[PDB]
């Protein structure tokens, strides 16, 4: 009484993401920035939060190493967003400073994080959420974006120099 197998003749890494956005993406989800953290790079993630879940955490890894820029993790109950950066076999610091927390169990949530030179920008509904101190210098090397936990995701998609 079982269905469903991985079946991989061998083990291999997923095509590039091109194309048009996600929908209904699995979870976790992980998307892989085509070229890294830019100054014209846009990060949005548009999700919802469910009723049963206790809360979620979109961190920021290096495909070329594998090393995490920015960790960002909200918290529904409490109410603060902690952030941190996992470097190569190091750990950042724990960083918390918000305005509003939007996310709430058993509301949807527009979440939009904006790649810069001096930091990041992160908007919630059209409101300023916080900001993300560039703790990696080497953050533009950041060209992986994963997001795990408890969140219902609807739709993803890397803004890029696309739009021109």
């Amino acid at each position: 009484g079982s269905s469903g197998s991985s079946g991989h003749q061998q083990l291999n890494s997923l095509p590039t993401m091109e194309g048009p956005p996600t929908f209904n993406p699995p979870v976790p989800y992980f998307g892989r920035l085509q070229g890294g953290l830019t100054a014209r790079r846009t990060i949005i993630i548009k999700g919802y939060v469910p009723p049963t879940g206790k809360s979620f955490a979109i961190n920021f890894k290096v495909g070329s190493s594998g090393d995490i820029a920015l960790h960002i993790n909200p918290r529904m109950g409490n109410g603060t967003v902690v952030r941190n950066s996992l470097l190569n076999g190091s750990w950042g610091s724990e960083e918390k400073k918000i305005t509003h927390n939007p996310f709430g169990p058993g509301q949807f949530f527009d979440l939009s994080i904006r790649c810069g030179l001096d930091r990041f920008k992160v908007y919630a509904n059209g409101q300023h959420l916080f900001d993300f101190a560039h703790r990696l210098s080497a953050f533009q090397r950041v060209d992986t974006l994963e997001i795990q936990g408890d969140v219902t995701l609807s739709y993803v998609q890397i803004s890029g120099p696309s739009s021109g």
